[PDB]
């Protein structure tokens, strides 16, 4: 019934030495492989260093899916630093089909069955390159229904089903800038990244992904959908169907250091700048949190019991740690079961080397 669906980063291939071999194909249904970027309105390969040479995550993914019959890997277009084409591509129907017909070349070249559509975001939002325009709004769905008939006409040609998806911004701006209900029917299923909620971008402390809203987190700006149902309830309110809503978790975490313990220990409170970090400052893997932070080396774990989430405080730094606790993930895969949604997604495996989510998700939702 559940669908569990995986992004692995083409840059786990550098110094995070994770490679497609390394990944449980047993623990998921679906690979998107993040990412494929946009040039001169074509998908095009996004790093020539690890996809379709060098490291040849391609050739892995492909071994993968002979290894793995229930296998389906898609190919992730865009994500935050490559989506400055696609209101371009989107624009007019000469474009849509230049675009659509790029797709369905690139899967047939790299033995992708389908491709997911990682626009941030439509209208407005996402990275400071990002183009935008008012149209985008119809052209998300005009661009959806090019690939659909595309893809359609590939497969009976091919003797294969090829998949189109779409990751969703847990912003419900998204949904005042799209057209959910009329573009959900060319989707076979929608990834809502139901996670981003707080971070580094506020100089005070959150939680990167509460289960629900916290009347007690009353920060500038930041209101009461800013949460996991609240964005689930709003794709479902748009017309996207129960079965199609894929419900995003993180593996990774956020940091930030110097925050007042306040009468929370560290919870909302102001703060000083990025915590430690993995790869880059102020963002975690799972990995790291577990083997040095969790109830350790000075970091003590916090439940919130509104938010239904944990966090990491280290009060001699005033570190505050954000991350996905199994706790809150058991939650969110029991909504997931009483809501009859489409089963779990989550960026990105690589971030979970003894697999302590991706086990609880496999567990809970495959069989």
């Amino acid at each position: 019934s559940y669908r569990v669906v995986a992004y692995y980063i083409s840059w786990g291939a550098y110094g995070r030495s994770y490679f497609p071999s390394d990944i449980d194909y047993s623990k998921v249904t679906h690979i998107n492989y993040a990412f494929a970027n946009i040039k001169d309105g074509e998908v095009v390969v996004g790093d020539p260093g690890v996809d379709d040479g060098g490291k040849n995550n391609f050739t892995a993914l492909r071994k993968a899916k002979k290894a793995h019959p229930h296998l389906r890997n898609l190919i992730s277009v865009g994500g935050w630093s490559w989506s400055s084409g696609f209101s371009d591509a989107a624009a007019t129907p000469e474009a849509r089909k230049r675009f659509a017909d790029s797709a369905v070349a690139f899967i047939r070249k790299y033995g992708f069955d389908g491709v997911d559509i990682d626009w941030e975001y439509p209208v407005e939002g996402g990275a400071e390159n990002m183009k935008h325009r008012p149209e985008d709004k119809q052209n998300y769905t005009l661009l959806t229904r090019s690939l659909r008939e595309a893809l359609d006409t590939a497969g009976k040609a091919d003797g294969k089903y090829y998949e189109l998806t779409t990751a969703v911004w847990g912003n419900d701006k998204f949904i005042a800038n799209t057209e959910m209900d009329k573009v959900s029917r060319d989707f076979d299923f929608i990834n809502v990244m139901s996670y981003d909620f707080n971070g580094t971008w506020n100089k005070f402390s959150g939680h990167n992904a509460p289960f629900v809203n916290d009347p007690a987190y009353d920060k500038p700006g930041i209101g009461k959908t800013f949460n996991v149902v609240s964005a689930v309830e709003a794709y479902l309110k748009a017309g996207v169907p129960a079965d199609k809503l894929v419900v995003g978790v993180p593996l990774y975490g956020y940091s930030w250091k110097g925050c007042a313990a306040g009468e929370r220990n560290g919870e909302y409170q102001d703060c000083n700048g990025k915590g430690r970090g993995t790869w880059e400052d102020g963002n975690l893997d799972f990995t790291d949190i577990e083997k040095n932070l969790l109830n350790k080396k000075g970091f003590k774990r916090y439940w919130n019991d509104t938010a239904k989430a944990a966090y990491l405080y280290n009060a001699e730094t005033g570190e505050f740690v954000t991350y996905e606790d199994p706790q809150a993930l058991k939650i969110k895969l029991d909504y997931i079961k009483s809501k009859g949604l489409g089963g779990a997604m989550y960026w990105e495996i690589t971030a979970d080397r003894k697999q302590t989510l991706v086990n609880l998700i496999a567990d809970e939702l495959l069989t």
